[PDB]
């Protein structure tokens, strides 16, 4: 089973920091995409087209596409597993948006959760995912507003609000919140469920993200959000058969538009300060290779390589 | 309250790796001590003297002294809090060994848990700790044997064996094991206690340390043991008043005599390969300063500074 | 806070047995109502009227009215607390059905959950509850079908099916099921939540009701269902301030139309075999007084007193 | 596995009430033994002999002997399973006391826990239990003092004190207390372990026995202690293969020397008021048969039958 946790820290003075874990089995690489880029939602099906208003830094698995990123307006979008997802009922003839590019679409076109949601609520397109793939999304902007987007029984389901700070895997959000409610009756200092189960991670992330210091000093908030992410990670290679362990973590400082990243296998936290990056149309695509064991450190803009994408 | 966790990974082909967390409130610095060094157990009381047979790499708090280290025979000694500790009854007239130097004594004089224990069982000296300080020790050698040493009601208490892989804070070891036994009846895949409580950390460390992959590849075992340590860390600045959060982690590869170290505040894992270090009598004391926010990376022998100690 | 648990045992060969606890602070008495009785839903408001098709045995609190009973078709209806209940929005002009008589209405007019539900789905009337009162209902017939009826934000909410065997207090049913789902992932033999909390009782009742022997021998099923009810009772006078402890239990054998009853304060289980009771229109109302400490035993039809109601 | 729970309620004004559950698979019957009776500890081995100073009411299984009772000084003795029990090492040549009569010996000869313990501390005899049987005992007198007696690795182990109010099955008492300590850190209103496991029952009994009302009114204390016993009972026929479910409960009012008893299979609580019983030497042995499904109620002295024992 897969395991991913996402948690938004809401601090003082617009300090908004989003942490995310990726647990699989992932072949992740990082890409910088200048704005004004030209994209289509599908390669076979009838789609929708767009040219990207905002540049973005994103992470992508080989077979998953864009699954995490921040755009230059500091909007963060994250695609996490939700096995019961059902994107449409049989006979859906809308334009198709590939599950692998859905995240990019969001990061390319929206600066605000409010606009992301207003657009998605039109239901212009449907999400298309190949059979032999089931994911929900969480989006948060720099005001700290968040939307959780799920497809259940072919129907669109959205929760929007600052209070929706955590997301994990199953069950569907409405139910996940009830499980969290139950555990809050118990009290996080008395007992927390300590397992790698989707709902246990939700409860711990939700408890700790609200317990870390209310600070606006990124030197504190970032490593704090990171220690929460570490608490809800799945210890490495955990088999006890094929349990999904944490491979990487990311933390997006959405105030200062900085994107931190660490690998469970590689020693250090590195990052990409988006304020030091050229997102102008002609700047050209760049890439941080991670699949070759590369070991980055500190600011990694320097280590960006050019890519013909 | 304080919080520290320690866990020994026992792998194939003598792969022995010891992880340790330090949670406080710590002013830790790291020191390399050449062998043949000359030391006394106390500065006021009648003591015992020794000259160190083995060199060692150790970590020390300002007001605590040596609280963690590995010697060149790959023996690891760790001093963790145990609030109910009582070192002697009133009227104890033995030579006094300072609590702040007890760990060093062990690392200086022993290559094997077997010899450490045989010596301590003589009860030649008593442990002396100032009033306004309560600690137990765990020792493990490169054969993966471990001893847990506690003082309860002024009496020496030792558990020796490979199976004693985990240690935390209260209660006393015999009782800690019973709590762990209870939680194993429940099953770590079904439920784990997920709190920062001393016994919860014990149960999770004990479960995960046995669940990570049985490998002899340090490139795997080390980061694995580290992810266990991260699971039992206390998220940063956790207040919910004055709860003790993880400040640093250490991991001792006792097969390859390498000593890894990370700070919850500083980005990266660094280390000191003891095979690249001169422990010969005249080599002179060296130090890694950590109290000034220093940010180390990879091998940090290069960054060692000379120290007049 | 109040606490009530209800659980339906589904056995072989139409063995259907419903257990129910009543925890309060209750002044309960038991009444036998011949059929063809004439009733109105309210004493002040515009209501609906009916004459009862089926006789029934019911329990009633002084200030609550009919809160539990079985009718001669073996249909069982139970009113349990649900604090978030909201029966209508402001400006509701429908005929009003008193919360105190809602249960009786159900028992008087329906032999089958299917018909109860079909009628309620018309939403002809609204439920009226005085301010300074919040309850949901569960109904099950002799085929073992069950409906759970709740009013949330003034809207009617129903779950119908044999699988809906348990009901407790908050949260709303959809969410209660999610909490139960979570605890089933954990496994009832590994861990059960053991508290008097509404959701803990749900989880234990749900686990045990499915674990007791599949038998059609009432000599076994009844005492079994009773031992489940005893497991989810709240120990007496539990204060640790004003916690609601179990005062009585009831168990309805819906196959043999027998109604068992015990008081936490009084030694024995007694019952009323509905097959030995005259429900014909002229038979007249009868009553088992419980508020005077009466101690009944075995068959208590003999102890029935006449009542001018 | 077997399951038994025992819990002592300590109330105001010498109100001392001991509850006990019996879970097996039991063929229990109840016996009244006049004092001045003549008994030997074994039928084959070299034993010890005595003539009973106090009369007693006791319960006995077919193949277990005396496993629960109260004597006329209101002293209560209970034999519960402890699988790790080891009564002696090989080569023990002391007089042998049959495990089946050990309890009777205690009830026959002691009025006070203080004297029971002082005698047992001599270790005059050893406990003898046939191979193809492992039990610990708890004793409490009318001052509310209690002793827990266990044999571990052939050694006698005793805990004596008013605070030792609860006993269950494994692990050994010292360890059982640690598990209970852990769960008290968590808090019984926040979470209780709700399983039929030996330690879960200990924790719930220990929590609730201290939470029920502090009263000296037996009309309250007795049914209260009973509701605690019901909470830690094992629901009937629980299989989910061969799990041991509660068959009977007993409650000993040690202030008023009354002995209450109920069967999970039989409707009512009955009792034997020892103040209405003739324990004088010539009175003759009497018996309450329970193995034939007998259904008793209220005072059952009347139902006592004579027995040639």
């Amino acid at each position: 089973s897969n395991a991913c946790t996402r948690a938004v820290y809401l601090g003082p003075d617009r300090m908004v920091v989003t942490g995310r874990t990726m647990d699989w089995k992932i072949m992740s690489n990082i890409y910088v995409f200048p704005r004004g880029m030209q994209r289509a939602g599908h390669n076979k099906e009838k789609t929708v087209n767009w040219t990207s208003k905002y540049g973005s830094v994103i992470a992508t698995g080989y077979d998953i596409g864009t699954c995490d990123g921040m755009n230059e307006k500091g909007l963060v979008a994250s695609l996490l597993f939700l096995p019961e997802s059902v994107y449409s009922l049989p006979g859906d003839t809308r334009p198709a948006m590939g599950i692998s590019i859905w995240t990019q679409y969001v990061l390319d076109n929206f600066a605000t959760v409010r606009e992301a949601v207003d657009e998605m609520k039109k239901e212009t397109f449907r999400i298309d995912a190949p059979r032999m793939s089931t994911l929900h999304m969480a989006i948060t902007d720099e005001t700290g507003n968040t939307a959780v987007i799920e497809y259940l029984d072919g129907k669109l389901s959205i929760h929007e609000g600052k209070e929706y700070q955590v997301m994990t895997n199953s069950p569907r959000y409405e139910l996940q919140l009830a499980v969290n409610d139950y555990w809050k009756e118990v009290g996080g200092l008395q007992m927390l469920p300590g397992t790698n189960r989707s709902s246990d991670r939700f409860v711990r992330a939700s408890f700790y993200i609200h317990a870390i210091p209310q600070t606006a000093d990124a030197k504190i908030a970032v490593p704090s959000v990171l220690s929460v992410m570490r608490n809800v990670s799945v210890p490495f290679g955990i088999n006890t058969p094929h349990i999904s362990s944490t491979r990487w973590r990311s933390v997006s400082d959405q105030k200062n538009k900085v994107y931190y990243f660490e690998s469970t296998l590689t020693p250090n936290l590195f990052w990409l300060d988006l304020k030091k990056i050229d997102f102008s149309p002609k700047a050209g695509v760049k890439k941080l290779s991670l699949t070759k064991g590369e070991i980055y450190a500190g600011d990694a803009v320097k280590d960006l390589k050019d890519s013909q994408s």
